[PDB]
C-alpha cells in the first residue's frame, strides 16, 4: 500500500544517522550502531507524528523496537 510511508520512514532513517547503512540494512541495530544515540528517535517521532502521525511513546518506548529500522517501519504500519 502507501509507500510514501515506507520510504518516508526509511528516508527518515537514513537521515537520522546520516549515512546510507540503514537505507539497505533492515536490521541495522540504531543503538549498536550508534547511529542513534536518544534526540534522534525524538526528532524522528516528530516526523512520525506529522506524515505518520504515529502515537508511540516516549517516557520509555520499546527501543526494541525503535531499535531496529524493520521493527519501526512496523511500529509505523501498526499506527496507521
Amino acid at each position: 500500500a502507501d509507500e510514501a510511508i515506507k520510504n518516508g520512514v526509511l528516508d527518515i532513517l537514513a537521515d537520522l544517522t546520516g549515512s546510507d547503512d540503514v537505507k539497505k540494512n533492515l536490521d541495522l541495530n540504531l543503538f549498536e550502531t550508534g547511529l542513534l544515540d536518544s534526540m534522534g528517535t525524538v526528532q524522528l517521532l516528530l516526523e512520525l507524528q506529522s506524515q505518520f502521525g504515529v502515537d508511540a511513546p516516549v517516557s520509555e518506548f520499546d527501543r526494541k523496537e525503535w531499535d531496529t529500522p524493520n521493527k519501526i517501519i512496523a511500529k509505523v504500519e501498526q499506527a496507521q
